[PDB]
């Protein structure tokens, strides 16, 4: 039975939770105008609160950028540790000299905020940075167009890019490559001219780079040739070997596949995608046993996509089954009182009535903040107290944060349902496609929007609902309603399959990056559909569509649908 026990913070009046928000937004630029005196008048007495939390985070951040270095640690000790900000951590053991972090940071070839890229070069500057690990941070910016970054890097290890050593050898080397050099015809017969008086490290990245461009192209042979003569595969980026990989997959080269594997850094061994595909990889020769030693291991990380087709080669059938009891509506009225959980319920209930999206996005720092830390059965009352109050992304937030106890009705909410059924069906898509779809774009936030404006419950862009509002005469600020946009939505997704061979996979995909750009990726052979979605060039896309379609099984295991394994629902997706 779970736990009846629920925290009791010290809780604060409706009035003064709405009064502290009041001033978040000045006290926030308070920290860009660098007032001092004015945030620390704002977190004096601030509850103990997400609100007081960020604006000490970003205040810090600004501190430790302008070295005021007595006041950063007197407000870095008021932080509680799981509550600091990635950069502030980066100036605090900064200021304590204490580079332990940076053997780890280091291992990072992309950009760092500021103080964890100052972190590194100071670390550069006293020896206690592996040279190794150092000089491929520096070809990894070099390569992705930080060329300051890089540049201080080389300088922190005492070979600049214009003092005749190592450095100026590493930077020469952009024309190779250099992001538009890369490209070049000519690109290999230069790295392989200039190959013989370059160190084995410089080699082994630069034909990572060449092949990580022909990967990311999808031209599989070039890539493949070319990653191929990668001497010393630890020296590629993550994204480098994992590109590798990638065309390893789409190639069916099993023994290359797991080979390339083997050589990732434990942590993306570890992850569900190399966990996954290294069984495949097994399986497909033959390893039978290591094969199901894998997949137990990749269905042990949790509900994603590629737990449940691990668990399907295991002949594991998903199970929406709670194994867990509702939570008692006693511990759910209980956890609404306490002081953290009252203060983001203040926030968001409040947010509904004002009409006020910016004070609902504090709404869900402080639930965050609030929960961070629960133990399954408080996250489990705090999810239905959350589904209770109307607060749907922040019960899917503390319900999917369990890994032992499981509610599948928290984890999969399908709020709305007789009106998202309704318009899938009018459309003729499978409901539990759209629901899966909602839950990754907006988490059932009726007014959400991304940076880029793509609007509400399935996050359509205003430009698409130009097009489609005209297609199927709406009007289209219809966009900014539920219901609207879920008619949109739905009417997209159906519209998108359409154009895209009718094929489920590559609406997804094209729901999210263009139905052209999800054409672009097909093969001129067909592709297994988890294959065509685990090489989809864009991150963004390529996480989308895998999470979307992981969404759509548990969905149609929860509504009690006709059953599909999640790998006859990615099916395979046409040739060109
Ligand atoms: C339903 C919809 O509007 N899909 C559009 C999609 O929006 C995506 C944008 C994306 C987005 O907002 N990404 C940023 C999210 S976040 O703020 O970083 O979390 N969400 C939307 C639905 O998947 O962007 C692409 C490309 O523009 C469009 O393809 S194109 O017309 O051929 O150009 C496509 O029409
Ligand atoms: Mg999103
Ligand atoms: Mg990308």
């Amino acid at each position: 039975d779970l736990s009846a026990s629920v925290p009791t913070r010290p809780a604060e009046p409706e009035r003064k939770t709405l009064a502290d928000y009041g001033g978040y937004p000045s006290a926030l630029d308070a920290v860009k105008q660098k007032n001092d005196a004015a945030v620390a008048a704002y977190l004096e007495n601030a509850g103990d609160s997400a609100m007081a939390e960020n604006v000490r985070n970003e205040w810090l951040k600004s501190l430790g950028a302008r070295r005021q270095w007595t006041l950063f640690a007197q407000e870095y000790a008021k932080l509680e540790p799981a509550g600091r900000a990635q950069e502030v951590e980066c100036y605090a053991d900064s200021s304590r000299n204490d580079y332990t972090r940076a053997a780890e940071l280091v291992k990072n070839t992309g950009k760092l905020p500021s103080g964890c890229t100052k972190l590194l070069e100071q670390a550069a500057a006293s020896g206690l940075l592996d040279g190794n690990d150092a000089w491929r941070r520096v070809r990894g910016l070099l390569a992705g167009r930080q060329t300051t970054d890089a540049r201080n890097l080389a300088a922190a290890l005492g070979s600049p890019f214009d003092g005749g050593t190592q450095g100026s050898r590493e930077y020469a080397l952009l024309n190779v490559i250099g992001k538009e050099a890369r490209k070049s015809p000519n690109a290999a017969a230069l790295l392989s001219e200039m190959e013989s008086g370059l160190s084995l490290e410089q080699r082994s990245f630069a034909w990572g780079v060449l092949g990580h461009y022909q990967s990311q192209n999808l031209n599989v042979p070039a890539a493949l040739d070319y990653y191929g003569k990668v001497a010393d595969r630890r020296q590629l980026t993550d994204d480098q070997i994992e590109w590798y990989a990638r065309a390893a997959l789409r190639a069916r080269r099993w023994d290359e596949l797991a080979s390339v594997i083997s050589h990732m850094p434990e942590k993306l061994q570890k992850s569900p995608t190399w966990l996954y595909w290294l069984a495949r990889s097994r399986a497909a020769t033959g390893n039978t046993q290591e094969a199901e030693k894998l997949y137990k291991q990749a269905a042990a990380t949790g509900r994603n996509f590629y737990a449940v087709l691990a668990g399907e080669e295991l002949g594991r059938k998903i199970d929406t089954r709670n194994n867990v009891p509702d939570a008692g509506k006693n511990s759910v009225r209980r956890m609404a009182e306490d002081g953290a959980v009252k203060r983001a319920l203040v926030l968001f209930q409040n947010s509904q009535s004002a009409g006020d999206a910016k004070m609902r996005r504090q709404a869900q720092a402080e639930w965050r903040f609030a929960t961070r830390g629960f133990d399954e059965d408080k996250l489990l009352t705090a999810a239905q107290t959350a589904f209770d109050h109307g607060f749907y992304d922040m019960a899917v937030n503390s319900a999917e944060r369990t890994d032992r106890k499981l509610n599948y009705t928290l984890r999969y909410i399908s709020p709305f349902k007789d009106t998202v059924i309704r318009h899938a069906q009018n459309v003729n898509v499978d409901p539990a496609w759209v629901y899966g779809l909602i839950r990754q774009e907006s988490r059932f936030v009726i007014g959400a929007q991304s940076r880029v404006g793509a609007q509400g419950l399935m996050q359509v862009m205003p430009a698409t609902a130009r097009e489609i509002a005209g297609k199927i005469g709406m009007d289209a600020a219809q966009l900014y309603t539920a219901d609207g946009n879920i008619r949109m939505g739905t009417w997209y997704m159906a519209d998108t399959k359409r154009r895209l061979q009718n094929n489920e996979v590559l609406a997804t995909a094209g729901y999210n990056a263009g139905p052209g750009r999800a054409r672009r990726w097909q093969a001129d052979t067909p592709l297994e559909g988890a294959v065509y979605a685990e090489t989809i060039p864009f991150s963004e896309t390529r996480d989308y569509v895998k999470k979307v379609m992981a969404n759509a099984a548990y969905y149609a295991a929860l509504f009690g649908a006709p059953h599909i394994p999640l790998k006859q629902r990615m099916g395979i997706v046409p040739a060109r």
